[PDB]
RNA sequence: GCGGGGUGGAGCAGUCUGGUAGCUCGUCGGGCUCAUAACCCGAAGGUCGUAGGUUCAAAUCCUGCCCCCGCAAC
RNA sequence: GAGGUAUG
RNA sequence: GCGUAAAGCGCGCGCAGGCGGUCUUUUAAGUCUGAUGUGAAAGCCCCCGGCUUAACCGGGGAGGGUCAUUGGAAACUGGAAGACUGGAGUGCAGAAGAGGAGAGUGGAAUUCCACGUGUAGCGGUGAAAUGCGUAGAUAUGUGGAGGAACACCAGUGGCGAAGGCGACUCUCUGGUCUGUAACUGACGCUGAGGCGCGAAAGCGUGGGGAGCAAACAGGAUUAGAUACCCUGGUAGUCCACGCCGUAAACGAUGAGUGCUAAGUGUUAGGGGGUUUCCGCCCCUUAGUGCUGCAGCUAACGCAUUAAGCACUCCGCCUGGGGAGUACGACCGCAAGGUUGAAACUCAAAGGAAUUGACGGGGGCCCGCACAAGCGGUGGAGCAUGUGGUUUAAUUCGAAGCAACGCGAAGAACCUUACCAGGUCUUGACAUCCUUUGACCACUCUGGAGACAGAGCUUUCCCGGGACAAAGUGACAGGUGGUGCAUGGUUGUCGUCAGCUCGUGUCGUGAGAUGUUGGGUUAAGUCCCGCAACGAGCGCAACCCUUGAUUUUAGUUGCCAGCAUUUAGUUGGGCACUCUAAAGUGACUGCCGGUGCAAGCCGGAGGAAGGUGGGGAUGACGUCAAAUCAUCAUGCCCCUUAUGACCUGGGCUACACACGUGCUACAAUGGAUAGUACAAAGGGUCGCGAAGCCGCGAGGUGGAGCUAAUCCCAUAAAACUAUUCUCAGUUCGGAUUGUAGGCUGCAACUCGCCUACAUGAAGCCGGAAUCGCUAGUAAUCGUGGAUCAGCAUGCCACGGUGAAUACG
């Protein structure tokens, strides 16, 4: 069959939407502003392990919280990275900006991060067995009560495609008391695109 | 030259007894079926070889021609 | 458990 | 190697040959052994040497014979002379038997003949019909004729070499088993080549011929039916004699001997213990069957009736097909049989077993699947979509369920990708370089416009920043392709209850187990049991909504107790609603019955009872299902054009077919008037009030409202009155003409709505076919999105409100 996006199934249930504001007459403007913002962030901070972005609006200021595993790149030895960010984001938004940077602990408990790991591996021509399995073991060591992954594409350069999925632990997608994380990431290959999907069942 | 004939696409009636378009197969359409066939439901398709006559009216009665199948002639 | 009495 | 894969003659009688019980003596045919002689050289093999090594060459040795002669051994085979008995056979005492041939005999029972009674059918099928029958059946009784086979007994029971043999009696005959140890003393096992027997069909001659019955005839069936099916019916079937000599002739398993656990029937015998025989028990022989240990087997399975362990003998196999054919021979009256190839061709053929799928196989369970019912489609008109067609173009995609009111939640231009025309090429759209800086905006002219000519006029801001004109190549761009390279998204089986896995165990193994079974449940839900124990995905539940209620808060909502207003109005108050946060409650939780238990049925309380109702929620995977036209995307292709702009056109065509819907075909109705009760929703340059003008569509106007305040917004069906009186109608409302209104630059192609007139088809829908089990179907209006305008479509809303479920 076809599965529902297990995040979308849980918005307004146990997860809060990431784009947080109220608006009227300003809604589309703020939305597409913040989509441009996420494009900027993903474009210039894919390397930095950026994995979640929550937006906030009040008093015209563009408040942001970037949850990342390595802060030391978003900030760090210079102190000028976040200032560059708010400068260019001022140029876009035509507003004020402020940017908190949160440290994620257990970076292998975020499906987005894990999917980027696997995707960079598969672009570097690593085996799609070892990739999935090592990501799984890293999660279950990092503290996941459940893990699941799959890859679909021209696996290994085939003509015909298929899917390879592997799971440890309890991963119930029909339960909603589940705190599940999910992600989909894309890898490029000289043969074509590979779709990596991940989802994690977490502690409490 | 002598016999048969020429009527929807095919085969056959109906002509002798002027008004009557028929039987079987087929065709087209719609159903049944995953699709074709079969089956069920409806419909179309012939101015009766042709040109003239007679008649109120001709597939039908009269005449000439043109074709096909046989038989003769060659 | 055994023996018999239309098509693709 | 021969049960099932190729392979046991169909079975016997038996010449030849092969093989042969125990012991003593004799030999030395075979066997074994010492000696001598030879088996040439070259070559293989080993050891040395020589050619620059190697190849090659030389020297020497060794090996090699079912070799021969001579001399020795007697264990085994063989020959010879004796002896013995467990084999083999005769005798003796018993027992069974459908063993065979002949002759005769019995009664059931089918048919036929005659005669009574006797009246209109009988027969047969899925329905029939052909056929028999008033010239008298069918049936019923009596009597008679003729033939064929022999119920019960009768049984994986008997016998036989096999084929096969069933009514009884007699005659003539064969073989088997049991006991004895009398008799002979290995006389035996097999058995090529021969000889005979040998189901049924069939052949020749002559009888018989009742039934059944190939062929055949007629009737049905069918698309056709040279068939199944029906009614008739010749050969035959039966006998005598003689041929034929085949078989799924099968236990698909050659004859013989011995050995290697058991349990149990059954047949024919014997022996013994006990007991009044009877009866029970045990031991044993030859059969016949069931189940099973070892062992064998690819497995299935065989298993003292081996497919085990061993020996003798025979027959047969060597991939499938051609081919059991051809030539040839033998046999045969013939039909044909026995023996038995090749060329050529294939890359497999095949056996057993496993997993599924399927089944005009079975069983159990479920779903609007049927059935029961309600209302519909197919018929008419229109809207929409699709096909075919015609078109300059009629963009592209979707195609059984799972395409076709689908992408499109809006085709006038734009959209729009297509067509015609007119144009541009670093471009309509981005980065990097170089020059410059506001770029531009508005007017005029030629224009269909894009676009060209001019003008007026471009203020960049503090080297930097942001955007901009021109050069300039790198690049751009492609709704160009491939959804059979892809991602992601989606339907679908199916919200069906199933799909799997770790460890363990069984199996050579694939695979199985678990996951089956007995119950139960909506559910691989849950219990009991089990070589499995457990887990994961799913199911359920957690979520939202509806259904009752407590506390909080009472305005923009409510109005009871109160006054008062045209108005719940104003004051006042949250009583009650309403709103919406946190709680409660419904969990088989309790009682009765039954179950062992899970659970099932009933009962109570309560608003709600049995996952309360409804949602979302869609497992591994199937259809290489759809999507390169949402997006991204590998490869390929175009890149002064498959790219880009503008105008106009087409996507709305029209002989015709399908789907989906709207409108109706009327009296449970229509026209006219009055008139009660909704929910869910939307609104800022948007909703748009009141009042007014206009028949009306609408115009005017601008109140109030960024909204529980105000508006969109009379809700319509319902009800009440009057009329129409069952009619192609005051039904129906198309189509067309004229005139209006909106929207938008613009309404011909090609919008919607109004007024007047016209008044079309249609008087309940062929074969077929669809939704629905409850506030559902049906029916009525409302709202929202998209949207300037453009809906019978889509998604939500409430109003009214059924029928039925045997199964
Ligand atoms: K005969
Ligand atoms: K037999
Ligand atoms: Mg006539
Ligand atoms: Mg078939
Ligand atoms: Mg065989
Ligand atoms: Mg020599
Ligand atoms: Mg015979
Ligand atoms: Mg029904
Ligand atoms: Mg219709
Ligand atoms: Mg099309
Ligand atoms: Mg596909
Ligand atoms: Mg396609
Ligand atoms: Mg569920
Ligand atoms: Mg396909
Ligand atoms: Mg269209
Ligand atoms: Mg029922």
């Amino acid at each position: 069959g076809q599965k529902v996006h297990p995040i979308g199934m849980r918005i307004g249930v146990i997860r809060d939407w990431d784009s947080k504001w109220y608006a009227e007459k300003d809604y589309a403007d703020f939305l597409h502003e913040d989509l441009r913002i996420r494009d900027y962030v993903a474009k210039r901070l894919s390397d930095a392990s950026v994995s979640r972005v929550e937006i906030e609006r009040a008093a015209n200021r563009v408040n942001i919280t970037i949850h990342t595993a390595k802060p030391g790149m978003v900030i760090g030895k210079g102190g000028s990275e976040v200032e560059a960010l708010r400068k260019n984001l001022n140029e876009l938004t035509q507003k004020r900006v402020h940017i908190n940077i949160v440290e994620i602990k257990r970076a292998d408990l975020d499906a987005k991060l894990v999917a980027e790991n696997i995707a960079r591996q598969l672009e570097g021509r690593v085996s799609f067995r070892r990739a999935q399995k090592q990501a799984i073991q890293r999660t279950m060591r990092a503290g996941a009560k459940g893990i699941k992954t799959q890859v679909s594409g021209r696996l290994g350069g085939a003509d015909i495609a298929r899917a390879e999925h592997y799971s440890e632990g309890t991963v119930p997608l029909h339960t909603l008391r589940a705190d599940i994380d999910y992600a989909w990431e894309e890898a490029d290959t000289t043969y074509g695109k590979l779709g990596v999907k991940v989802w994690i069942y977490r502690g409490e």
